């Protein structure tokens, strides 16, 4: 599973759940982003990056739009310990494009 | 199955047939719009939308490249009645780049 | 500059401040899509297309993202009779970043 | 041209002068972000923002890729107060392509 | 399987992993480009486009970015003897993006 | 203007002359990629380059969308010795829009 302490994999967790559960409050579908936040496997990465990736519930549209998720560069430093970065920009233009048409509709 | 009278029923099924012959005669690969299509589970949204969906088969281009499908304000409509709406508009961009390579070629 | 009938003139400018009165009313930068209507040089081209170019002024979000002048094919049809076609695709596209923003912010 | 009080205008001109000097360290065209910076005219709107702007010198690909010009809804906030926030993502886009295209070369 | 004489089989096989090889050689995931290059089922052709497809190690951004797999019109010519051209367009995009982003970072 | 001896600035006019009817010969507008031939000044990178950029008459489609000039690496080799190349990838996409609704239309 995670690597790191314990209290590290403890705080991470409900790091990354509390993202999960930020993300899955917009009401649409998100799963390719809840199930690349889940993948992370380093406690100590999660941790770092807690202020880093969160996701105001407070504007969803500009959190969408301004998420580091949305930037290649920002990714790699999760590129040995997650699964599926690669395709996590594409899933947030998608996201957004689908957000913004229900809003709009 | 579908919802709606067997009325409703037989006439909405008849309509994503034709849609779904109309993109079959292009001769690239649609499977994932026919898919869409007949996965619309709501006759009357199929029968409401039967003139706005359609894709004529003179001028495939224009069709192409003019139809709702591309827009995903349009696709909200079948949201709740459907399955894989928000990857159309990237289906479509695909398609198109595919059949406009095809005819240039 | 219009060529055409002295009616069909009329008729076709009349058209025009229609649709640039309807492109105005949105409330962002317009100023190079009404540009490009009132370059129409063709009266029976304006009145042929009056119908299929309307911007309606109430889903504005969708006669947006809808509009035929997102199409390089469609706008083909004034290319013999305008000014700026081949930048309007590009236009549209900002002019929706543009109000989508404004309304999502 | 600016309002504010005079001391706000004085630290308004020195933070746009600051940010502007960050982005022409790059080497590469930056004159139309530099003209948008300069044309920003509420002292208190540049004050208020003075972080969430600013351009870091250490990671320059990172800087131009997760700025906040990237994003129409934040240019929002300058729109009653600037010239040319329309085109500002489009120009992050053409200068993040020449810049990175420099680095690779 | 492949298509030609046992002479043609063997060198569209050679040229087929030298180049899979290559792209092997970047150190990001190009899984579906190995495996539409894999899935090319005719020698004939897969040997009259060796020097076409070709991916320079020297210079990987600029082989990645002029590569002719990027162009649908060129991948026309692999429509009936290979699996999965449609996407592969797409899938450089997103191998360019990754690649850029791990130099960059 | 153009530096280099008398010879190689002969020559590397007479290949610009060249390359500037090839593309006038498409029947759009391409005054802004003539405009970028024509500024360049360095005779000795205009002949080393001279078949690299060379558009061939025979699949205009194909040209354009294979040109080098769509890549802003391949253009950096313009970038101490022309005008506009930042803006030149942004032109082709929109040649490349306007010829091909032109054909399908």
């Amino acid at each position: 599973g995670m690597i790191g302490s314990e209290k590290q994999v403890n705080w991470a967790k409900s790091i990354i759940e509390k993202e999960v559960e930020a993300w899955e409050a917009i009401g649409v579908d998100v799963r390719e982003v809840a199930a690349f936040l889940r993948s992370i496997s380093d406690a100590r990465v999660i941790i770092d990056n807690r202020n880093l990736i969160h996701f105001q519930s407070s504007g969803i549209s500009y959190s969408l739009e301004s998420s580091p998720l949305n930037s290649p560069i920002f990714l790699r430093r999760f590129s040995a310990c997650s699964v599926g970065f690669e395709e996590i920009p594409t899933a947030l233009q998608r996201i957004r494009s689908v957000y913004t048409a229900k809003l709009l509709e």
